[PDB]
């Protein structure tokens, strides 16, 4: 599936890292979500063609995920730092400057920390139901059975996908994908690395990491969002006192793919592309 | 000023109304704020042109408010239901049908009000900074100084401008047009009953009110309002379920004055223009 686009693969640092693009002018590049076999075709095929029509759109996979290097969890520590260091070097390695980044919740966590650490690389800021202000506490805290205890069953994929969005209906061949994605060896301990870590230490940045952001900020979550409720989308958008917000109503926590026009128009909107 | 629209006249059941209109195509109603000397022209005079290609254009003014009737307050209760249904006579005189309805602050009090009780006669409903769960108690909680206690000078009226807006600086014509606007005799009483019946009373639904909505919400604030704060907006964005939410930054209570291309943009969108 998906082989409309191209596999590229770049070094970065040591990490041989795989990703897509399509489109040509200025540079936006796509974080995609924590989930179990997450990857960013999966996160962001449905958006790449209107993006394209528009700006050089960028979808990678995070260090532990999709068809990037998943260093051994024995020998490799899964922290929010790894990501963040990892998408600054994915960056540099293809020479962009000034993107536009869009990451969704734990791709938003890395969004944010790579906007931080090295805002000279970014010009808009997108956080979409972004974990970036969740405690350890709150990663345990019912809504999540389906995600917190999958069984790693076709149906069990079923169940997140209706758990972590409103209406949304996937088709046979995207179950499929997803189902699959969660099932790769490759990626398995890398997972639970990343996920034990998450876990411990919370995914956020303190209120005045938040409020210290430099460039404009956009910050969008969907109302039914579950696994990052809209009530910390909110948070976000109070602490970060540049930060446009926007809410999706009858909207679970995969924005980009429960309303793609929607997402596309508001983003690239906020990029002075319409 | 502002005489590049035709002043026309409607009977509203007794009462005569002032509005203008611009542009062709389905209906458009923009309802102005409750402040002195607030009406139809000097809240949306910027967002006519804009709206214009798109859509009939037409702003009123308010039963109390500038060219429109203003009933002796010895004779007549300034009510939220006068004002409510007011605007109801005012959709029905005009023989329009199916409208989109924009309100500011106590307009938005009105357009919520006759969105509940006439929800046959407006298809898309816009909250902006709108005055719809305020209370009694929220009436009375220092960033109102300027506006509490005008004094009815231009240097007050300048005040109340800079208070309500971000960073927003008014030409000297529009200076003038709001400071004498607030000083018309005819107007004087009725505001002064409006504000004394709003203080008392309140201007709010109640939260089951606001979920009974029947047709799509849009509802907008600016993060730095001090007359409705950016969290009862917030409230508003949480209470209605079907209602979008969009915040914006560096911006005050006036958000089609302060950023009217981008106003413009979200409710055009939201109509289906764009």
């Amino acid at each position: 599936m998906f082989e409309q686009f191209e596999s590229k693969f770049i070094d970065c640092d040591g990490i041989r890292t795989h990703y897509i693009e399509m489109g040509e002018g200025d540079p936006l590049v796509l974080v995609h979500g924590g989930g179990a076999g997450a990857d960013g075709r999966s996160n962001f095929a449905d958006n790449f063609p209107i993006f394209a029509r528009h700006m050089r759109v960028i979808a990678y996979d995070m260090v532990g995920f999709g068809q990037t290097d998943a260093p051994d969890p024995a020998g490799f520590a899964y922290t929010q730092a790894a990501r963040t260091d990892h998408l600054i070097s994915f960056i540099k390695a293809l020479g962009l400057s000034k993107i536009c980044l869009i990451g969704n919740s734990m791709g938003g966590t890395t969004a944010c920390g790579a906007a931080l650490k090295a805002p000279e690389l970014i010009d808009r800021l997108v956080l979409m139901g972004a974990a970036v202000n969740i405690s350890p506490d709150d990663m345990v805290a019912d809504d999540l059975a389906a995600v917190m205890s999958y069984d790693g069953s076709e149906e069990g994929m079923r169940k997140i996908i209706a758990a972590l969005t409103h209406s949304y209906q996937p088709t046979d061949d995207i179950v499929h994908y997803r189902h699959e994605a969660s099932l790769r060896p490759t990626t398995t301990a890398a997972y639970k690395a990343t996920m034990g870590w998450a876990k411990q230490n919370g995914l956020y940045y303190s209120p005045e990491q938040l409020a210290s952001l430099t460039m404009p900020v956009l910050v969008l979550g969907g109302k039914n969002d579950v696994m990052v409720p809209v009530r910390k989308v909110i948070d976000q958008i109070l602490a970060i006192p540049q930060a446009i917000g926007h809410v999706f109503p009858n909207c679970g926590h995969w924005v980009m793919i429960e309303y793609p026009e929607e997402f596309c128009t508001q983003t690239l909107h906020f990029f002075g592309k319409l």
